[PDB]
């Protein structure tokens, strides 16, 4: 499999992407992650919070520099009316932990796909906390855009997530 695994940073790809969407099977509400760890040092993985659906595989517990991690979520399967959303995270080599979260809702009628990166002091696990701080605070649309910003401590972060219910999410870490 491809989600669950890391590639080098300099190959993370729309395609790979793609193709890790594949991986998950027939499901209407699924996303695709992508991390490219660019900030001069490891990381090692904590924990998956999912607010909405689950993942089949486990978060690549190690990203040395240069490295991108892989990994998927999707909504429940069956006859159930929701999405895939969550915050994961992991711990910097820095001494502080890069939390990450994604939106994917059942429903776009109302409700658009979100997603944001933010660094928090110390060690930090995923949570509904760290989901509402994320998701409440100013996230980015999964509008099929590229979005960039400082997130202090001398790094910062590129990143594009899509609109649609098979979502792709690329972001890099850099210093």
């Amino acid at each position: 499999a491809l989600a669950g695994t890391i590639i080098a940073g300099a190959s993370l790809t729309f395609q790979v992407l793609d193709k890790v969407l594949e991986e998950l099977g027939k499901v209407s509400r699924k996303i695709a992650v992508g991390i490219d760890n660019e900030s001069g040092g490891t990381w090692t993985a904590l924990n998956a919070y999912f607010r909405s659906g689950t993942t089949d595989v486990i978060l690549p517990e190690f990203v040395p520099n240069t490295k991108a991690l892989l990994y998927s979520g999707r909504k429940d399967t069956g006859p159930v009316a929701t999405g895939a959303v969550a915050a994961f995270a992991y711990y910097m080599s820095s001494g502080n932990t890069l939390g990450v979260m994604f939106s994917v809702p059942f429903d776009y009628n109302w409700y658009s796909n979100w997603w944001d990166v933010k660094i928090y002091s110390g060690k930090r696990r995923a949570d509904q906390g760290m989901y509402e701080d994320l998701y409440y605070g100013n996230p980015y649309r999964g509008d099929n855009g590229w979005h960039e910003k400082n997130l202090g401590y001398g790094l910062r972060m590129k990143g594009i997530m899509t609109s649609a219910g098979e979502a792709k999410m690329q972001i890099k870490i850099s210093r």
